[PDB]
């Protein structure tokens, strides 16, 4: 189906902004603003070399700059829906239906849009594409319930189709070259992520779908060869946007928060994730303009053709570890999946198993204090004292802290997901910002269950062209307060 | 002989509108308005792809559009009586009579006109032919009593004639190529249908003629090869009107009501009646204009030369089942005929007996709930929970429900008969309309014994040229109220 060759790659490139060589740097800018200066900053992975953007008032110090919010909404909504609608029209609304192609597009749409609703809360969803320019907003709750149901339906369609053929649009699928089995595994894995996410809002919904995902006969992403990633596929070569931000823009450095954990635990992944050289030097997030102060500080270790991962195998293990802790039927104890998650992450990073075993038995090392050699006034104490080695007799919160802190280290550099899990659980504990220049009521907080960016505010463009519908969503679902301090539906632990 | 070649085929083509390739699309339009958008809709077999007809105010949402009623009355009355009167004039009212030809013409006339009176109630009948277009109406009761007596006399005439010759106008009869024996079987089978129809209005009349039909030595339609159909005959090839409505007009889709039963029962006839693809997607009747929403939804599975059936063999089994349930001497139990009807329908649809046996022994499957994936507001619960397998200890209503629901699936796509039987018994229980734009006091009702279209109102043409006679019929037989909420004589159970 050559007709789908234009839309499918574009839809996949919209999940996490990325493109080919001819297409690059433009989407790199979307990645820089929507991920590198957003979730990466707020989750403590990375900090700008120099906080100079917009007169030093930007996402990194909690100033929700209007131009950036308009931009992010645009590429997280319009760029996802446009190619999806065209695939839906051709595969479902013209001639003979092609359900397998629609099931594929649905899986990719949810891979993109779960990040969008996690970012903003309520979003246009069920009413999109029904002939109206002004579109009504769905509650985040209904969107998540729909995601879970759509993924299950998508997997069933592909499972029925697997009897007929093992491939769907192979010449145009960058992720798995059309492999139907790998798509079912990703869809099941994504369902598990989204089920765990809703635990605190609705434990019953979480149990239902977490158990469906782990019990489905098609399986889950359980090896690095099955990971959902954008690198080489369909004859194309994606270009890592973080490499461009690092080398060409010289705009990013190692974050103080992730340093505390990596350095404290003497973590062998530190040298894989960042260029160690003589030693690590990290930058604290939410600080004043510093000129050339952090030029010699640690940069991420990333190359031009390094794949960008929607989901790694190690993440599935930590999701099952938490599902086990939650009382769901995951087919194992929380401790066993936790240890397996650590082993998988080391394997994923090219580290040997002996190193992994020694690491997961470590019960003495704790997160390190942060020292800023350029500015001692920015030095901070370790945000946590949690150790690595699993303890069966630990409190439920301590068990959760370990699982999420280790998942956090495994899923690096996916700052969007790291930020979401920090919002949902409070982990890993962050080193709070040094300065707050917010225009959206954001609190410095305690780096755990209070404060930080809880969501992006809605874009001005929605106030200008869809104001009635936006007002209804804000009133119904955000308690009348459209700012970054307001919590989304699944965020039910924080204060 | 040649004299009858002009009138007999025209009379047979007027029973249910259909014609050869040269005279098609005009009769397709009669079939579309008189069956596809009337009985098929109200019985739940099919719904329009897009409800756009007459600014979305038409039969499907209970608006009895004047132009359509005039049209329907014209082809259900004038088109039947014209060729019949000429056959009568030549075969009875001129010198040497020909009783066998008139007998054949009578059977075909009743095949047509029982649908007309079921549609309108009282109609011109006994006073037709003598004086003008100003003809007095007969009560439906008198018309039915006459039908039953006329069929018996017709069969008696053909029986006497069978001793002299086995054929009548073989070169011009499209249905049975002049086979006198096959015509006698159809006459007896039609008598049975009309006998059971009058059960609730007059149980004595029903018993008399139901027993006459099943005891007559000529027999009934007891095999697929004896079915009364319009396809290949007398050297002509009829063209299925549903195929044209489906492919050329793109105007019809699977109904939500029939979906519930076919999908819920995992019915192997579903893929024979409709084009399955990945699965089924049905459309609810009585809804707003939807543009391209249902373009990809399920279409009927039908080809250019597929026969159109006046009566299938399996229906005879379901009529006997009910007759036995009513206490008549049918020569078997209700359960035995019920099961035979299911096996017969499976054979009629080219399915093996192993499928049929597993199906009729199914005591757990229930009709499915209806989900509209394009518009969640149109989703509905299953209208019934009746299961397939016969139960001797069930209530009399449950036994009737089973018989009628299975007859309904067996006689697809005969919407006229399906609608007539729903009005008479309330079965199968329907998914009610979503919107009611009625101009004729029709109630949404409960999909069972309350509401729905109870008849077509009389046409304006009759108010304009036969007003005095029409008024008398309305006053005497319809309680002074000519609308679609008023009931016809045989409709005695409903409220």
């Amino acid at each position: 189906g050559v007709i789908y060759g234009a839309y499918l790659p574009n839809l996949e490139k919209s999940v996490i902004p990325i493109g080919t060589a001819s297409e690059s740097t433009e989407p790199v800018n979307r990645y820089q603003i929507g991920v590198n200066l957003a979730g990466d900053a707020w989750a403590g992975y990375m900090s700008p070399r120099d906080n100079k953007f917009n007169g030093s008032k930007n996402f990194t110090n909690y100033f929700m700059y209007e131009n950036w919010v308009n931009y992010v909404y645009s590429f997280m909504v319009t760029d996802v829906y446009s190619p999806w609608m065209q695939i839906k029209r051709i595969s479902q609304d013209e001639g003979t239906r092609n359900d397998e192609i629609y099931a594929l597009a649905q899986i990719i749409k949810i891979a993109a849009l779960h990040r969008t609703t996690d970012m903003f809360g309520p979003i246009p969803y069920s009413q999109v594409g029904k002939g109206s320019f002004k579109v009504a907003y769905d509650s985040q709750e209904s969107v998540y319930r729909s995601f879970l149901k759509e993924l299950e339906e998508a997997v069933q369609t592909l499972d029925d189709y697997s009897n007929k053929s093992k491939e769907v649009l192979p010449a145009f699928d960058i992720v798995y070259n059309g492999d139907v089995n790998k798509w079912m595994r990703f869809a099941n894995s994504l369902m598990l992520r989204l089920a765990i996410r809703v635990r605190f809002a609705d434990a019953g919904l979480a149990k239902e779908y977490a158990e469906k995902a782990v019990k489905h006969p098609a399986g889950l992403i359980n090896s690095k060869e099955l990971a959902a990633q954008m690198g080489k596929g369909a004859g194309l070569q994606m270009k890592n946007p973080l490499k461009v931000i690092n080398e060409e823009y010289n705009d990013t450095r190692m974050g103080a928060t992730i340093y505390s954990y990596l350095a404290g635990y003497n973590d062998a992944r530190a040298a894989v994730y960042f260029v160690k050289n003589n030693g690590f030097k990290a930058v604290r997030c939410g600080i004043a303009k510093s000129g050339d102060a952090y030029n010699g500080f640690t940069r991420p270790n990333v190359h031009e053709d390094d794949p960008l991962y929607w989901m790694k195998a190690s993440e599935v293990c930590f999701l099952k570890a938490e599902g086990a802790l939650a009382g769901f039927d995951m087919g194992g104890s929380a401790g066993d999946f936790y240890n397996a998650g650590i082993r998988m992450s080391f394997s994923e990073n090219g580290l040997d198993n002996s190193s992994a075993e020694t690491y997961l038995k470590d019960s003495t090392r704790k997160p390190a204090n942060y020292t800023d050699t350029s500015n001692g006034e920015l030095s901070a104490n370790a945000p946590s004292s949690i150790t690595i080695r699993w303890e069966n007799g630990a409190t439920e919160e301590e068990k959760l802290e370990r699982i999420i802190t280790q998942k956090y280290l495994a899923i690096f550099p996916n700052g969007q997901e790291a930020w979401t899990e920090w919002r949902r659980t409070g982990y890993p504990r962050q080193i709070v910002v040094a300065e707050n220049k917010t225009n959206s009521a954001v609190l410095i907080g305690n780096g755990y269950d209070l404060g930080g960016v809880r969501r992006l505010p809605y874009p001005r463009t929605e106030y200008e062209q869809n104001g009635e519908n936006l007002h209804n969503a804000i009133s119904q679902y955000l308690g009348g307060v459209d700012n970054a301090a307001t919590k989304v539906w699944w965020d039910k632990k924080s204060k």
